[PDB]
C-alpha cells in the first residue's frame, strides 16, 4: 500500500476525498460572493462585492478540507474579479482585503495564488445521494462561473477521469515490490492491471461529450480558467496588493496539474521533462501547482528504479506486451484529448469572427509512440 504521507485516496487517487461544501462562519462573506458568481458577474456587482469586503484572518481556517474549500472559494472569485464578465476588460491589481489572506492561504498549502486544477477539479465536487455510489448522475461541483458554462462537465468528466486512473495507482507498489523481488508474474499481473484501469478511464473520458458544448467551453469556462503567465491581457502579470510590491505571473489551469496526468509516465519511464524544449518545461512548472504531497509522489516514483529497464533487462515478450499495454492506453489517452482540443478550442476559434496546446500534446503523445518496444 502507498503511504499516508502522499495523500493518495483508495478510491478517489489524488482526489479530495469528501471535500467540505461550507466554511466556518467567520467567512460568510466569501460563500456569499462564491456561491453567486454567475448572478454577480452577469449582473455587474461582484467586483464591487469584492472591493467592499474586509480583510479575513486565514487562522479560522484550521483543518484541511477547510483550508482547501477556502482555495477553492478564494480562486474562483479572483478568476471572476480579473477577468470579470469575460469579454477582456481586465483588473490588473487583485485588493488586498482578498489578496493578502488568498496568498497566506496559497503560502501555507504551497500552492501558487490562483486557482488550479487541484482545486476546481480534485476539490470541486460533492455527492447528491451519499449512498449511491460515484457516477456523474450523482455528483454535483460546488461552484461555476456564468450560467450555462458546462463547468459540472468539465470539472465532474475531469474528476471522474482522476478517479478511474485511481484504480492503477493503487497497483503502483505492486510494480516496484514485484522488481525488488523478481516476482515476473506479480509484475506482469500489475502492468496489465495498470492497462485496464487506463483503458477504463479513457471511456469514462467520452462523457465530455454528453455534458460539454463546444461554444460554452470556448466562450465562456476558457476565459475563466485562464492565467497571467505569457498572457498579453496581463503582460507583466497580476498584481497582489499589500502581499507582493511588484505583479506575478501565474499559469492558469490545466490537465498537465493533474498528478494522473503525468505520474504514468514517470512510472513508465516516459521521459516526458526530457529533451529541454517547452513541454518538458511545462510538465516540470506544472508539478508546484499540484499539492505538496502529490508532487512529492512524482518525485519518489523517479528515484525508485526503471520499470522500462528492469522488462528490456529480461528478454521477456509477455512483460513487454504488458508494459506495451500501458503505453497504448496512454497514447489512446493523449490522441482523445487531442480530439477533445480540436473539437472544444480549435474549431470554436475559427467560428469567432489552441495550437500551443495541440502542439504540447502531440510532443507528449509522440514522446509515448516512441516509448513502445515492439
Ligand atoms: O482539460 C481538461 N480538464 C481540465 C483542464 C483544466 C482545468 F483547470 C480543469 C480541468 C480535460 C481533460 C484532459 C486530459 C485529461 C487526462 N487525464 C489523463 C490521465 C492519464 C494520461 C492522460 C490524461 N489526460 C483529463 C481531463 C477534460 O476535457 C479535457
Amino acid at each position: 500500500m502507498i503511504s499516508k504521507e502522499y495523500h493518495i485516496d483508495e478510491e478517489v487517487g489524488f482526489a479530495l476525498p469528501n471535500p467540505q461544501e461550507n466554511l466556518p462562519d467567520f467567512y460568510n462573506d466569501w460563500m456569499f460572493i462564491a456561491k453567486h458568481l454567475p448572478d454577480l458577474i452577469e449582473s455587474g456587482q461582484l467586483r464591487e462585492r469584492v472591493e467592499k469586503l474586509n480583510m479575513l484572518s486565514i487562522d479560522h481556517l484550521t483543518d484541511h478540507k477547510s483550508q482547501r474549500l477556502a482555495r477553492l472559494v478564494l480562486g474562483c472569485i479572483t478568476m471572476a474579479y480579473v477577468w470579470g464578465k469575460g469579454h477582456g476588460d481586465v483588473r490588473k491589481v487583485l485588493p488586498r482585503n482578498i489578496a493578502v489572506p488568498y496568498c497566506q492561504l496559497s503560502k501555507k498549502l504551497e500552492l501558487p495564488p490562483i486557482l488550479v486544477y487541484a482545486d476546481c477539479v480534485l476539490a470541486n465536487w460533492k455527492k447528491k445521494d451519499p449512498n449511491k455510489p460515484l457516477t456523474y448522475e450523482n455528483m454535483d461541483v460546488l461552484f461555476s462561473f456564468r450560467d450555462g458554462d458546462c463547468s459540472k462537465g468539465f470539472f465532474l468528466v475531469s474528476l471522474l477521469v482522476e478517479i478511474a486512473a485511481a484504480s492503477a495507482i493503487k497497483v503502483i507498489p505492486t510494480v516496484f515490490k514485484a522488481m525488488q523481488m523478481q516476482e515476473r508474474d506479480t509484475l506482469l499481473k500489475a502492468l496489465l492491471e495498470i492497462a485496464s484501469c487506463l483503458e477504463k478511464a479513457l471511456q469514462v473520458f467520452h462523457q465530455i461529450h454528453d455534458h460539454v458544448n463546444p461554444k460554452a467551453f470556448f466562450s465562456v469556462l476558457r476565459i475563466y480558467l485562464s492565467g497571467w503567465k505569457g498572457n498579453p491581457q496581463l503582460s507583466d502579470g497580476l498584481v497582489y496588493e499589500g502581499f507582493w510590491e511588484d505583479p506575478k505571473e501565474f499559469a492558469g489551469g490545466s490537465a498537465g496539474q493533474s498528478s494522473v496526468f503525468q505520474c504514468f509516465d514517470v512510472l513508465l519511464g516516459i521521459q516526458q521533462t526530457a529533451g529541454g524544449g517547452h513541454a518538458a518545461q511545462f510538465l516540470q512548472d506544472m508539478r508546484r501547482y499540484m499539492p505538496p504531497a502529490h508532487r512529492n509522489f512524482l518525485c519518489s516514483l523517479e528515484s525508485n528504479p526503471s520499470v522500462r529497464e528492469f522488462v528490456l533487462s529480461k528478454g521477456d515478450a509477455g512483460l513487454r506486451e504488458a508494459y506495451d499495454a500501458c503505453v497504448k492506453a496512454l497514447v489512446s489517452l493523449r490522441s482523445y484529448h487531442l480530439q477533445i482540443v480540436t473539437k472544444y478550442i480549435l474549431i470554436p476559434a475559427s467560428q469567432q469572427p489552441g495550437t500551443d496546446l495541440m502542439n504540447f500534446l502531440k510532443t507528449v503523445r509522440s514522446t509515448t509512440e516512441k516509448s513502445l518496444l515492439k
